[PDB]
């Protein structure tokens, strides 16, 4: 069904270290209707690892294999006999969200732009990126990492639902270990996330606050000036992000919407995309998951 001929994939260069083994770049042969050739990230398992590692890794796979929609990172095919189990995917040219905004950085600095930055843009992605959300949340699938370094960006700039899932040395404090077990987002994490660690729609939809607020910061960290421990206290107890300099007033409204301490009274991914549809691209209607059936 999935499975495509391995022969009929040649691995370039390396992307990244996955989990169950390094990550390359790719072509592949026939993967796509009337399509010849496609460029594709290829994800490995290194020998390694036994069948209790090999089977678990077709197994979060076949989880992608359901989901079709055109701001979610798309799964082509799959790989896995008389060779190391591969997974191939659309590729996305422009890289992660985070690294994106943070390459704009050098240009901002000596360009000679002194005029408020593009709210229409920004509501692109805003919208693309919370279209992709409604769906897999649609799909009752909680991401739990949404960020914007988990954001992908496609040649044509759009911007899609992802899932970075490699070494990256970069984003290595994005991460902490509240209680030891395990490694959590806890600057994009939710009050009540940031308790009983638990992960819901609610809480998703807070983190696409946060994402909000890396795009108008050009992916600062957030919460600057306190430690981990400190974000802790400070969200758990009602603190909020501030309103990034230069930031459009209606940005950081949809921002505060998605704050709110209630996590009930937050608005979903359907609500937000209502309430700014008409502010997205033409385009959006054609092949957003909003406006399909
Ligand atoms: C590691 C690889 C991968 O498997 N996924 C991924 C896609 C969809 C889903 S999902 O559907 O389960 C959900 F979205 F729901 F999470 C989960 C994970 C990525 O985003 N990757 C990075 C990547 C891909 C393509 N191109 C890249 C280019 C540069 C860096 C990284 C790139």
């Amino acid at each position: 069904e999935w499975e495509v001929a391995r022969e009929k994939i040649t691995m370039s260069r390396e992307l990244g270290q996955g989990s169950f083994g390094m990550v390359y770049e790719g072509v592949a042969k026939g993967v796509v209707k009337d399509e010849p050739e496609t460029r594709v990230a290829i994800k490995t398992v290194n020998e390694a690892a036994s069948m209790r590692e090999r089977i678990e890794f077709l197994n979060e796979a076949s989880v992608m294999k359901e989901f079709n929609c055109h701001h979610v990172v798309r799964l082509l095919g799959v790989v896995s006999q008389g060779q190391p189990t591969l997974v191939i995917m659309e590729l996305m040219t422009r890289g992660d969200l985070k690294s994106y905004l943070r390459s704009l950085r050098p240009e901002m600095e000596n360009n000679p732009v002194l005029a408020p930055p593009s709210l229409s843009k920004m509501i692109q992605m805003a919208g693309e990126i919370a279209d992709g959300m409604a769906y897999l949340n649609a799909n009752k699938f909680v991401h739990r990492d949404l960020a914007a370094r988990n954001c992908m960006v496609a040649e044509d700039f759009t911007v899609k639902i992802g899932d970075f899932g490699m070494t990256r040395d970069i984003y290595e404090t994005d991460y902490y270990r509240k209680g030891g077990k395990g490694l959590l987002p806890v600057r994009w994490m939710s009050p009540e996330s940031l308790k009983d660690g638990v992960f819901t729609t609610y809480s998703d939809v807070w983190s696409f606050g946060v994402v909000l607020w890396e795009i108008a910061t050009l992916a600062e960290q957030p919460y600057q000036g306190l430690s981990n421990e400190q974000v802790l206290r400070f969200v758990m107890e009602g603190g909020l992000l501030d309103k990034p300099d230069n930031c459009p007033d209606m940005l950081f409204e949809l921002m505060r919407m998605c704050w709110q301490y209630n996590p009930k009274m937050r608005p979903s991914f359907l609500e937000i995309i209502s309430s700014i549809k008409e502010e997205m691209e033409p385009g959006f209607r054609e092949v957003s998951f909003y406006y399909s059936e």
